[PDB]
């Protein structure tokens, strides 16, 4: 007996990112490791599992065992 | 006996980031790490798991079991 | 017998994140570390598992089992 | 019999954030260690697990067991 | 028999934070602790779990189990 | 027999933060600690569980079992 | 039988925080503690649980069980 | 007995993302490490498996079993 | 009995990226590593299996079994 | 008993992505690594297989065993 | 019983990708790596098999066993 | 006087211009002008009747992009002298 | 006096313009006038009755795109004199 | 006197402009006049009547984008003299 | 007189410009003028009734955009003399 | 005299302007004139009659985008000599 | 007589301009004029009855932006002589 | 005379201005003009009359954003001689 | 006789500028002029009534934003002579 | 003579100027001009009636943000000769 | 003469400038001119009656922010020659 | 002669400044004029009548904020000659 008549429905949205540089020096030396200087959208709806890293930016992961 | 008309929902929802940079110096030198100077828009619904990282930005693990 | 008209709702949104930056001198040197210094939006609704870092940004981990 | 016309609903929302950083200067140095200094928002809704951190910003974690 | 004609609600809810810098001088030097120097805004509705930690903004966590 | 026509509520709410910072010099050294110098908004509506930090700034935690 | 029109109600809200500040020098040197000179509002609602912080700024924490 | 009549439905999404860089200077120098300073949109809808990494953006894995 | 009249529906979409360069100058010099500066946009629905990278942008893995 | 009339439906799909580079310098030396500088559009609807890689985008893999 | 009237489908479809570069200097040296700097449109439906690269673009592979 | 030069280099360019006018790009976008879009309806049973004398009747789902210079526009449209 | 050279170079281009006057650029765009789309319906019964007498009557789904210079433009006309 | 020059480089890149003049960058933009999206409805029963004498009727689900210059413009328009 | 110049670098880039004057930029913006968004409607029994004599009647679910220079705009206009 | 000079460098960049005048940038930006979003309705039975006589009437739901320069603007107009 | 210099650097940027001009920057910005939103309603029973002899009206949900330079700009209008 | 310089860097910028206008900056930022936003009703019974005599007259739900340079603006006109 | 310099740094810049005149900045900021929000209504029963004759009525939820140069900006205007 | 000097650091900035004129910042500030928000209202029974004869009547909901220069402005108004 | 110097530091700024002057910041502020806000209401019976002959009468929840220059401002107005 | 200096520091600022105005900082303030908040009313049965002839009459919850410069200001004018 359900009705949908013109429902709107966002689960796990990413929507409207804007993003301007102008005359920007950037400088980067990097050594092993990790530089994150962009842009990054991510929109995920289900993320299961165990130990799992679901969204990562700038990671540096060096584990023993 | 439910009726949608015209509804809306967001669950987990990023909108609407505006970023401006101008005329910005930025200098990064980096050893073995994580160095993060970026827009990261993350959106997520369901994150089920043990030890899992559901949104990791900037992150350095070293872990010894 | 439940009626939406027009209806909204939001759970776990981020909404209208807005930032400028004009002429910024940053300079970073950085070892084995998490340095941030930009825009992080993080939207989630819902998270489970044990031991499990839901929104980390700057985040340093180094454990011994 | 419930009803919601027009109704609005907001649960774990960050909303409206405005930062503007004009001809700041900044320099950092860092080792192995967590050094913040942009714009983090966070929205959650549900976050269930034992010794879980929900929402982390310049976190060091170093532990023996 | 519950009607909601025209109702607001804000559970756990962060809205409007503004922050202006300028002209501001910043100097960090860190050896394996937590400087945190920005913005940071969480909004949560729950969070259930023992031992854990819900909002951290700079935190040096060194336990022996 | 509930009718909520306009009404409004606010439980765990951080609404209208300002913070201007004009020419302020800042310097900090940290060795293994936690400091703070920027804004941080916490608004949480429930948080449950034994021996649990809901909301931490500038905390250092080293204990021994 | 309960009628709420046009009512509010504000329950653990932190509402309106302004802070200037203009040309103020500030050094800082902390060697395994925690310094705080920042702005910080915290809102909740609810907090349950034995022997849990439920908010803490400046905070050491070193105990032997 | 459902009927979905003009309904919407968004889940895992990214939508609308702009960027524009201008007369921008931009220097890498990169060894064994990760940089990125570009735009990432991702969208997913279900992630599911153990120890698997769902998203990640400026990554470095180095692991010892 | 389910009705569908002119219903939409978008699970894991990637829809209107826009990027724009204008006189960006850009060096890189990059040994053994990742460097990205270009526009990545990922969609999926569906990825499931142990240990597996489901979207990766500017990744270094080097493991040890 | 099913019907679809006009119905749309988009899983895994990636839609209206527009780039412009406009008297862009770029310069790139790489020995032995990934260096990414243009446009990628990957749209995946099912991804399953243990240790598989989905999407990869400036990616470096070195293992042993 | 199913009726499919004008109906609409699209999974793992890369649709409408648009790309212009004018008067663009490029100078590229590599030496045994991988450089991207043009546009990639991959649509997958179905991608099975374990250790297998559905969609690899500017990769580096070179494992010992 | 423009001068570009590039010497002793193993990937040089030297590009010069004098005087340059670009023009416009249109990547990606779009554009509607008089445009229905998305019309869902279910009705059990539907009835339309029109009884026009003399005059003039539009009905139904009507989209129109109209230009004109030197007349009169219009969509529905009755004179009588 | 625009000039441009390269010398002692691996891989060297020289390129020089005098006056240059782009123009214009249509990559992937769209346009659209007077368009329908997507019009779904599902009714039972439907019944459509017009009855005209010396009018103009349209109706249904209709989509125009109509350009007039020096002329009365119009979707439906009735003139009587 | 515009001048670039670059030496004993690598990778150079001498690049000189008298004058420039950039256009118009329309990249992944929208526009809409006079559009009519998403109207849903769910109707038992539906009945519409029309009667028109002498004038102009315009019903439905309309969308127009008119331009004129040295005309009247209208959607439904009745003149009598 | 602009001039550039780099020296005894790997990778140099010398740029100089005279004169610049940079243009318009539409990078993912929309524009809405005279639009219908999102309709919805559930009734059980509808009825719709016009009688019109001599005069003009615009009814339904309609967006106008309408541009006019040297005319009188209108949606729905009656004159009689 | 504008001059820009790098030199022993392993990564320069060396870049001179005269005389600049940057533009508009539209990114991400959006624009609504007359718009109408979000109408929901629920009713049993609806009933809707017009009963026009030489006038100007225009009802439901209407959004109008509307621009004129040496001409008369209006939604309805009526006007008898 | 702007000067830029950098030297014995690994990484250097030597940037000198003489006369700059910033424009306009529209980034995530958003505009309503004329605009209704979010108009829910639930009625058992609704009646509109309109009776109009010789004038202007409107109703519904009407959103107008409407401008004009030189001519009388209204929303319902009636002028008899 | 602005000078700028660097020297036995590791990471040097050297930049240097003669003359600088910014301009204005529209990041987040919303406006709204003649705006209805949020109308919610719940009737059992609804009623509606308009009987209108050689005027004009206006209802409902109206949200107009009206700009006039040389005219008389106006929601409701009459005017009789 | 602006001059900056740097020596014998890891991570140096130097910034010098003449003459600086900044712009304005719109970050996040709002405005409203002429909007109606929020308007909640719970009535069993509903009747409303107009009898015009000769003259302008304005009911309802208006929200208007109107600006005029030379012209007399109102409402509801009724004029005789 | 501005000067400004950083001398053997590891992380320096030399930052000169001349002289410097900030502007305006607007950073999440709201304004409301003519604003009605948050009208609830309960009623079993309601009742209006208007009955204008050759004047001027504006009533409900109104919010009105009206700027004029030379001109008469006002809400309702009735003029006669 | 304005003279900054750092030396021997491992965290040098050095910032001089020659004059000054700051502009305006609105940093979380609020304005409300003419705002009506939070007016509830609890009736059983509700009747409204007006009956206006030849004059102007604003009734209802009204908001106005009105501004003239040379022109008489007013809500109601009514004048007879 | 504005001098400032720093040596043999670990973190040294070095600021000079020669001349400086600071301006004017709004920073969470608040300001109202003209406004109307929290009205509450219960009642059993309202009544309200209004009978106008020739004049102006202004009721109900209103909220002004009205500047002019060279006329008349008023809430309710009625004027004749």
């Amino acid at each position: 007996g359900v009705l949908y008549v013109g429902s709107k429905t966002k689960e796990g949205v990413v929507h409207g990112v804007a993003t301007v540089a102008e005359k920007t020096k950037e400088q980067v030396t990097n050594v092993g490791g990790a530089v994150v200087t962009g842009v990054t959208a991510v929109a995920q709806k289900t993320v299961e599992g165990a130990g799992s890293i679901a969204a990562a930016t700038g990671f540096v992961k060096k584990d023993q065992l």
